[PDB]
């Protein structure tokens, strides 16, 4: 019966549900904290998968819908459940447009905004649009950043954000990946295993908006000649839920026999496939977070990255849409242990040790469960 | 967790649930397939529940304007498509349904395939609009499903490369076949003590061109056939239109010799068409189930798609005059030299399997 | 008082409206016809210059609207017009969706369908999407089809078009650019060689138009006598990739879309013509115009055959040579010119749309 | 028949309105630009001859809600006009929603007047978060001083986004430079205007008290106070002040005739943005009725002085300029621009989008 915190959760996507997860947990185990998740968008999959319970579904998101109209109806219709629910501080992740809307709409009933994993930057103007424009209107819409790295933290004082308001908690992917390590029976996939075992097996994720089509061709026709050149190498390649995406490793892939096209896999699934993995080629933000914590180096299929940590350690190396350069770099990996060895630092953490939501829950207790 | 090509699945109609549920089944047991099932549309529930389909989405469009039912299903069957991640869409037959789905997937760059393509009788917009939907469809399609090798010349016709058709059969054979093989379902009380001892013709009509004088001229002609032949029986199955039921109850009710149905379940009408000694019908599949079954078929229409059966003796197009039907049907009880000249044309009941390895090599290969 | 058959004229753009223009003019003259025209979408300026007086404007066609959507309403709403204005028959041009859509809504009403411009084909399939396919729709829903050429009547026959159902009419856009024919521009092309550039399509949007920039640049760079005048397509995007290559650049003259009079004046004037459009590939051989066409494909190929267009694609070293070899060697120039065909008719199609209307729907066996 | 650049100017108030006028005017006289408007006031509209193409009839209300329609409804109008930039002015909430609406439809946004800061965190809500907002969408910045410059780059603005044009409210005073008369004629006017929510009931209800006492203690001064056209703000002062025959309370004023008021006050106090930068361009001391401001260079420079609502330093701070010629003279002497703003800002426009390299 002693007062809870009512900690608003907005979220819309698999990425963000994952990021959240470990938090929404430590809300909820700590008697200080009362988690109330919105949703606005394979989610059921995540919110099962960690026991995450929506208290509202706003039906909004869509493919094929306008960014203007998707934002309109958040600002619109997000802050009744807020009030409803009587949310007192709501926290939004990411750079989603969701994650924009939702902060306004909170700071419109001046519910006090936290952004989780805030001041991650390419330095390039509205690439991509609109996630890298989002960060930046999130950043001055929040009162308090639990930012995943120094450099993180860093670009938000460049904003302008006061020191006390940024607190480096590392990035929760890392304890949503060790809480689903700790769970085998989720985990386990026979036809996965039977595929992979006694051969190299590389995991690629493709899914960026700016690379479909054409450069996601040039990508499969890399992925093609690797496999022609070495008959022992294996891709597994889960394929994000957009019909061209499927559409283009379809018909450049699905008669390679070398080559697992998957349907998305249950996190847990994911992960331990990466662990499996001899190394990791992928545009996904989170890959490039969770491959160098396993210790597979990371071949980044972008022109940029908001990851910067793992290009300057050596555990990420960004090799574009490019495929001369994917099957040079691929084989280089594959045939000099000391290149391969050189890309791994697996003593080493660049994006957090795991305890990020317990960073989170005491940066929250100390803003807003104290007094002067 | 491998990947599945995700087949949509799209009708609104007894005779398309019908033809497509070999197709569904057999893309649920293919590892390689998913299908995806959105209706547009009892009599549904009732072929649902018999093959197991179990529908994703029922959007709930189809006495309404053309115009308006065309506009909603190419205006709200998108966003099912997208939210079931749909790869690949089969639509099937004539309806404005299949059509309106084409367009819808056309628009969302989902690829098309057509069950039973090709059916022509070269008359412009007879009937409307199910004669211009299967030319507007044919346009629509990267992949057509002909049913015999007449269908696929009439697409060759229509400009559609040779590559992109398949002569698989009609899927209508394979449905029969999955319901000869279940007795216990099958099986009807009323209609064997009505048909025991007895030679019983079927007769199903339903088409909108003979609504009213037509249909009366045939129930007609099945009134003298009762008159002049007293142990002749009937079995009706009503199209569940008021008109029609109306036409037919109003002249057949007081006969004992006709059995007015509702709507049967497709195990029991294929039951009941094994039975009967012949087949009368304006229905495109009876005229496909019925020759499969030996049973000749007097086709209650001035044309058919069916080609096929007229050409091998399987089938005489009779129309709607009720002194060349009293006559036709004469001939068949009374000569059985004329009864044996009337008993493969639509395929061999492979046609599901034959879709299948159509589909895996247009969508699930790679140069 | 005597019964005129009633023509509904659907168009949503101003292609359309410029290809409809001389078929309206004729079915308003002709005692035995009545024009309806319905709108779905400059166009006021299309309309004020042939006097063409819309009954209604449907107000569908919008810049950010999903396919689907448009498609949906235009079959939803159309028909209450065409049967409130009493249409016994609709005629629909080219390969718009308000085309293909229109013609399905009249079809919904058992109102016959003629497709004006039938025929043209690329034989790339979807190849640009939707018109390759809304062509081969309308084709189906027509009752008749006006083919610009007799490679357009072949195609149709190809697709199962009764030989009947088709007739040869020639190309309209021929009638429009004589009812034209019968200041800052001017200023700007006085004493100079002017080449005249259009580019719109959606399939060359950003990097492909940045690439045909690229070769006006050189070009201008190059050949410090040479001017060009580039009309840009009303969408924002065209708009900022000619303007952040060109707008420093003193010799190119960046304008608003043209009233057709001054579109066809200018084209007359120029030495030569680069586009991407299919009205200027038939307009532009008629004023004895070489034209280079900035794509892979041309839905007009009695013009390649002739000589008198080459396919150039985007290709900004192969547009520069081209342009070259004709401003360089007047022996190429003059093959591009050569007399002694037409391509795309002689300027009275309307007259043979009008009498192939008559033939169908106002006679009796 | 040239190629214009099209820019969309979206405003909903009089503040935007006046100092976008003369940037409406500059693009609309250059050749190389063709302004169009898209509102969210009729007689500053008639005034400065602005014709708006289009009135979204949003504003009166849940900010959630205004903001929602701005966002959802703005993007067709600026299609529909093939807008290829867009401008946006000052601190308001239509700033904010059309400079969002614009960049979903890649449209690209400058902002006028950019880079005022009190420093105090969401003071006002919404305007201090909505510049903040506006500062991250905007490709191009018109800044009026170098310090308002200064605060752009502390929010990680590329300086070569940034021009000091000045504020365009000096070239709108510029283009317009009875009974307002005979009660002003041979009297020492005073000059007040107070609308700020944040100041509503008990704050004005002081200042209103302190101009009661003023009027008692000096029977020769005159106030003029045109009235916020808000009722709870009518009220207040027309319950402590309607009696008094020294104060002349009015309706909202045209800006033509507010500035030849200014011009013949002898001071001026005020919760206003605009006024703390025109009264010191006419020689006019402002004592400003807020405990913060968003204009440091008039107070730095002596022109200006921060006086909140405290009804005794009112009192206090008035008395001292009246009464002491060398206090009044040290409050008069550029702090905001030379009112060639609008020249400023279409220079950078063509620079940037009516350039090629
Ligand atoms: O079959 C799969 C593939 C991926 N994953 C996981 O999904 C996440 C990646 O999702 P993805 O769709 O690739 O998005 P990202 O690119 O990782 O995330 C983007 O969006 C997030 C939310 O705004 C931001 O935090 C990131 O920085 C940004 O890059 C990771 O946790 C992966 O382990 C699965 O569970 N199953
Ligand atoms: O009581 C009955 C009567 C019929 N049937 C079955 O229903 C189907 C026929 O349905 P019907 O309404 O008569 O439609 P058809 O006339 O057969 O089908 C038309 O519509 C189909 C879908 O577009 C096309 O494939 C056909 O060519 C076209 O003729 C057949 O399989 C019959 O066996 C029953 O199950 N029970
Ligand atoms: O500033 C200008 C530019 C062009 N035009 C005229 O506009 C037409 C060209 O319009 P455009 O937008 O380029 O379209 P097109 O590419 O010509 O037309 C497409 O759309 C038409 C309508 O479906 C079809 O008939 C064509 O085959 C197809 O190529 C021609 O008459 C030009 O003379 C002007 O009047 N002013
Ligand atoms: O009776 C009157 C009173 C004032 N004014 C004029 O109105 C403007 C002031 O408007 P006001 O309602 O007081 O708004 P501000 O407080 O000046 O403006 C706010 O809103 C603007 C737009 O967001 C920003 O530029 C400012 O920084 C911000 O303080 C000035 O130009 C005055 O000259 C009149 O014309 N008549
Ligand atoms: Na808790
Ligand atoms: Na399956
Ligand atoms: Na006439």
């Amino acid at each position: 019966s002693h007062m809870a915190l009512r900690v608003g959760i907005v979220y819309g996507t698999r990425p963000e549900a994952i990021k959240l997860a470990p938090l929404v947990l430590a809300l909820d185990a700590d008697p200080g904290f009362e988690p109330v998740i919105i949703t606005t968008g394979m989610l059921d999959e995540i919110n099962e998968l960690f026991g995450l319970r929506p208290r509202h579904n706003l039906d909004i998101m869509r493919p094929g819908q306008r960014l203007s109209a998707m934002a309109s109806r958040i600002v619109g219709e997000l802050g009744d459940p807020l009030l409803d629910e009587l949310v007192d501080v709501a926290v939004v992740q990411g750079d989603t447009s969701t994650a924009f809307a939702a902060a306004y709409a909170a700071a419109c009933e001046r519910i006090p905004v936290a952004h989780l994993e805030a001041g991650l930057r390419t330095g390039d103007r509205f690439e991509p649009f609109p996630e890298e424009i989002n960060r930046r209107l999130i950043t001055q819409l929040a009162d308090l950043h639990f930012a995943p790295t120094a450099d993180a933290a860093g670009n938000l004082l460049a904003e302008g954000v006061r020191s006390d308001d940024v607190y480096v908690t590392g990035n929760t992917v890392i304890d949503a990946m060790h809480l689903v390590l700790d769970r085998p029976g989720d985990s386990a996939n026979r036809e996965l295993d039977a595929f992979t075992e006694g051969r190299q097996t590389v995991l690629l994720t493709m899914h960026r908006r700016e690379s479909w089509g054409i450069p996601m061709g040039r990508v499969a026709a890399a992925v093609a000649e690797l496999c022609r050149s070495r008959p022992t190498l294996r891709f597994v390649i889960p394929l994000h839920p957009n019909p061209e995406v499927r559409r283009v490793f379809r018909s450049h892939l699905s008669s390679l026999t070398q080559v697992l096209l998957c349907e998305p896999l249950r996190y847990s699934e994911f992960i331990r496939l990466m662990h499996r993995a001899v190394l990791v080629l992928t545009d996904s933000g989170g890959v490039q977070e969770e491959a160098p914590t396993l210790g597979k180096p990371v071949l980044v299929l972008r022109d940029r990255t908001e990851r910067p940590e793992g290009i300057a350690a050596g555990c990420a190396r960004l090799v574009g849409t490019d495929p001369a350069l994917i099957v040079k770099e691929v084989g280089r990996l594959l045939d000099d242990p000391e290149a391969y060895e050189a890309m791994r630092r697996p003593g080493i953490v660049c994006y957090g040790e795991g305890d990020a939501a317990a960073r989170c829950l005491e940066a929250l207790r100390e803003r807003w469960l104290s007094s002067p």
